[PDB]
């Protein structure tokens, strides 16, 4: 909408106060004009018709319980935009400052979040498996990263390419969580998963097997559930990425860690210059090796560590 840029204040899903960029024209809207061609947050009103209504508020204060998922979807989309622009010189998901749209309060008891081809969509959860999913910065960044993937490598959402697609979203979701630097970890969704159980998470990148996901290619899922295991076999790539950054010895193979920033540079370059819609895990290894070679040189520690990490997870 046309209006003037304003700054509201509210409370997110976890109860934390934050400032949000809004737009005033009769109402205060969740429309942040400070980033690209805007970040827009919508109310789906417990229904499934999208996007719903651009979020309107009478007073620019967002402290109601109903407001909390919108506050966080809006704010964490801003952090994710900043990460891509400041760290990778990428302007929004399309590289040309496309408007970023999110809807919250999608459906009833909805234990998921997704990119629908055009926008991000967040359930509220059922209060048992999830609380409103936009409360996780890693979740928000995971969702926006699906848009980045779709505009770049285009990894088809099934089988190995789909597991790479998933892992890319978990990797960058985690790197955004570290960028914001509030309780960062290598776990996925811990802030919004299972409010009655402390210390768990939906997935672990450092130890995927803790939640039943494979940490070696010999343990990959080959059935048809979950689009051929896209949220399962992502553990193999998530573990490789964790090892590249943090190091470790895994199934007897030692990896020298090179840190998160270099992990992000390598995987961003692979995603945007080498991967294709049909890339498989072996092709991801080759893309990561070539990316590290471009950035750091063929004789570099970084190249050697990429090779060690893929060896450790059984991907040649
Ligand atoms: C980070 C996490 C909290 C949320 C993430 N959502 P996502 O991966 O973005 C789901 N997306 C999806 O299924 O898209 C299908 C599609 C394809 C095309 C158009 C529209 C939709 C996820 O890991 N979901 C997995 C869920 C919870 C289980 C039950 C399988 C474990
Ligand atoms: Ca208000
Ligand atoms: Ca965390
Ligand atoms: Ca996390
Ligand atoms: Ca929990
Ligand atoms: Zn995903």
């Amino acid at each position: 909408i046309t209006g003037t840029s304003t700054v509201g204040v509210g409370r997110g899903v976890l109860g934390d106060q934050k400032n949000i960029n809004t737009t005033y024209s009769t109402y205060y809207y969740l429309q942040d004009n400070t980033r690209g061609n805007g970040i827009f947050t919508y109310d789906a009103k417990y229904r499934t018709t999208l996007p719903g209504s651009l979020w309107a508020d009478a007073d620019n204060q967002f402290f109601a319980s109903y407001d909390a998922p919108a506050v966080d979807a809006h704010y964490y989309a801003g952090v994710t935009y900043d990460y891509y622009k400041n760290v990778h010189n990428r302007l929004s998901y399309d590289g040309n400052n496309a408007a970023i749209r999110s809807s919250v309060h999608y459906s009833q008891g909805y234990n998921n979040a997704f990119w629908n081809g055009s926008q991000m969509v967040y359930g509220d959860g059922d209060g048992q498996t999830f609380i409103p999913l936009s409360g996780g910065i890693d979740v928000v960044a995971h969702e926006l990263t699906h848009a980045v993937t779709d505009y770049t490598a285009g990894l088809i959402y099934q089988n190995e390419s789909g597991a790479i697609n998933e892992a890319i979203s978990d990797i960058f979701g985690t790197l955004v969580e570290f960028y914001a630097n509030k309780n960062p970890d290598w776990e996925i969704g811990e802030d919004v998963y299972t409010p009655g159980i402390s210390g768990d998470s939906l997935r672990s990148m450092s130890d995927p097997a803790k939640y039943g996901d494979p940490d070696h290619y010999s343990k990959r899922y080959t059935g048809t559930q979950d689009n051929g295991g896209v949220h399962i076999n992502s553990g193999i790539i998530n573990k490789a990425a964790y090892l590249i950054s943090q190091g470790g010895t895994h199934y007897g193979v030692s990896v020298v860690g090179i840190g998160r920033d270099k992990l992000g540079k390598i995987f961003y370059r692979a995603l945007t210059q080498y991967l294709t819609p049909t890339s498989n895990f072996s092709q991801l290894r080759a893309a990561a090796v070539q990316s590290a070679t471009d950035l750091y040189g063929s004789t570099s520690q970084e190249v050697a560590s990429v090779k060690q990490a893929f060896d450790a997870v059984g991907v040649k």
